[PDB]
């Protein structure tokens, strides 16, 4: 589908915050950067770490989770 999945808790906007597993499979409070719709994946910049960090994830990733 052309619009993002229902995840409860997920606001799926630029500048929205959750929670995004890294690389090396650590949790970090996370900002929505940008959107593809098109790809459906967003650009997530981990909070406190360099912009270099910065990974387009698909918006059904297990690497995305609600921010409580």
């Amino acid at each position: 589908s052309h619009m993002p999945p229902n995840r409860p808790g997920i606001t799926f906007e630029i500048g929205a915050r959750l929670e995004a597993l890294d690389l090396l499979q650590k949790w970090y409070p996370s900002r929505i950067e940008k959107i593809d719709y098109e790809e459906g994946k967003m650009l997530v910049h981990f909070e406190r770490w360099s912009h270099r960090y910065d990974e387009w994830i698909y918006w059904d990733s297990n690497r995305l989770r609600p921010l409580e």
